[PDB]
């Protein structure tokens, strides 16, 4: 059921706290943050 609670994850997001085994993994992640088709608000 759980997402994935096995599994280490040192590659943390700053930005809501998920993490991912792997690094490019958050990098792409971390693009909800940094811009998601424009500005939410609107
Ligand atoms: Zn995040």
């Amino acid at each position: 059921g759980s997402s994935g609670s096995s599994g280490q994850k040192p590659y943390v997001c700053n930005e809501c706290g998920k993490a991912f085994g792997l690094k490019s993994q958050l990098i792409i992640h971390e693009r909800i943050h940094t811009g998601e088709s424009g500005p939410s608000s609107g």
